[PDB]
């Protein structure tokens, strides 16, 4: 019993944290068999920040302006190529910790662990969701970039993301392993707004379903919903559309607690009609929306 | 910017995390230098945890009845004690993976990572702070004890907490690394109910410095307050006494936003006598416990291990 807001060991992480040192600017890379990876902003300067030329500022860089540091190991970089935003190192040493790894991109909904570095250090590990909006809600300070956002699929780490920038409302933006953004945001000092963030409703259903099959019963009701009326009233809240994709996947926790995922969706219409009533759920007194279905079952069963 | 729950990271914890069977149960050990660490009720059976006697048990086993299991290898036990509720597993390697350690026992309010293990293999990590009535609000399913509470000081893991059991309620009760329960708990199938719980007050303070400091300040007010007149509010209201130490460890934060403990204490009995109007602190409706004045200053000053 219990339920928490929990991050996937960091360890199998930590192993590949290394610092990046390009002139002036230290932040974090990612060293995973011979290759480190890191934002491909370390090569800028001051000038080079509103509008820089990555492809002209590569070519003027030799390896031996990348300075890696892996502990107290300084690595020697033999290579370097830039696949779209993120900088590839290729050094002469293979990470004897590599994990068993794969680059995923990952949808808005989708959680993650972040695994929060400081000159290739491991400070901190916390839990997050990919934002419809496409940022991330993270806690990071000035050095944090390169810092990596995972999960782990038994013995096998899925890296999703690496952190790039933090936008002007203190939301953070990044990219997946293959330097792809996630959302509409580029690595450049120029105006950047995140669009307005929506409930990820998929989500909040399962932590509804989380509570249920923790004891929590006081927010449902005799009532069901037709898909379409929920969407209507859902969307009036900044509530993410619930698609069929979102109700079959919630199929398996509406088998175990008996509460069809349209009865579920009445309560979660009444819940943001009434409020909360001084009552909490799960400790909370806000609907949580960053455990997905797979999270719930997970932890859960 | 940005507040999150946060863990220390948890590789350290992950390279002592074995898997430990006696008889049926099988639950996690503690693998450090030659020694594991697992609660000793791994040695009950259903009419053993109902009235047990731990010496008369554990005297009539080996140490070929323990299997230890690190990865894919079984570890030979060589010798068996028991200190309080602990079992220690005398072991013929030592970790490879032992980091530099203590073994230290918490306060109520203090926080700690926990690495929730099943099988002694590690699925998630978290946060939690030892509540005040000592049971931790943790996440936890069977097969889950023996998992292990920690902190990190530089390139220190202090072990804090090893996880015993689940109360009624769904909390959980543990005891620290010499096997001393946090709490008015008992290894035994028996009744055991966890006291009224109260918030840690200067968690919470310490969590309005962390929202000022990300900019959050609609709570903060003109009005300061005595120690003894807040404490006579808090008592109200089932929050812990704050002490002139706590003040003291607060003085940080205090200096660095420009709000004295005091100041920021009328902030705090002003949201308990009027609650938040549909506002939020950090994105939460409810006044958050669970960051000790060292986790705000930490995350926002970005301590590395
Ligand atoms: O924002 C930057 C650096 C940066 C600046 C501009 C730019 F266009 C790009 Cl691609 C990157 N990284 C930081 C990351 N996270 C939190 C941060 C808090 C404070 C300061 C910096 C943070
Ligand atoms: O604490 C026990 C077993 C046990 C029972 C009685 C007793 F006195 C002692 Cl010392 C140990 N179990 C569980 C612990 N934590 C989470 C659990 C979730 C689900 C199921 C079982 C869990
Ligand atoms: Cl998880």
């Amino acid at each position: 019993s219990g339920f928490r807001k929990m991050a996937f060991p960091s360890g199998k992480v930590e192993g590949c944290m290394v610092q990046v040192t390009c002139g002036t600017t230290t932040l974090n890379g990612l060293w995973l068999d011979d290759v480190v990876y890191c934002p491909r902003h370390v090569i800028c300067t001051s000038e080079d920040m509103l509008n820089p030329n990555y492809e002209d500022l590569l070519i003027r860089k030799s390896n031996h302006n990348f300075l890696v540091q892996a502990g107290n190991v300084q690595l020697r970089v033999i290579g370097h190529s830039m696949q779209n935003c993120v900088l590839k190192l290729k050094v002469d040493t293979a990470n004897p910790k590599t994990p068993k790894y794969k680059f995923v991109r990952i949808q808005p909904g989708q959680t993650f662990s972040v695994l929060a570095c400081y000159n290739g250090s491991p400070s901190g590990v916390y839990q997050c969701a990919m934002r419809p909006n496409f940022t991330i809600k993270g806690s990071f300070l000035n050095g944090s970039c390169g810092s990596v956002g995972f999960n782990i699929d038994y013995d096998c780490v899925s890296f999703c993301y690496m952190h790039h920038m933090e936008l002007p409302t203190g939301v953070h933006a990044g990219t997946d392993l293959e330097g792809n953004f996630y959302g509409p945001f580029v690595d450049r000092q120029t105006a950047q707004a995140a669009g307005t963030d929506t409930t990820i409703t998929v989500n909040v259903l399962a932590w509804l379903y989380a509570a249920v099959i923790n004891g929590d019963r006081w927010f449902l009701n005799r009532f069901t919903t037709t898909l379409n009326d929920f969407n209507l009233v859902a969307m009036k809240y900044n509530y993410e559309p619930l698609t069929q994709d979102h109700v079959d996947i919630l199929g398996p926790l509406s088998a175990q607690t008996g509460i069809a995922v349209l009865d579920m969706c009445a309560s979660l219409k009444e819940l943001l009609q009434n409020g909360m009533n001084g009552r909490t759920i799960l400790g909370s007194a806000l609907l949580e929306d960053e455990f997905t279905p797979f999270d719930v079952v997970r932890q859960c069963s």
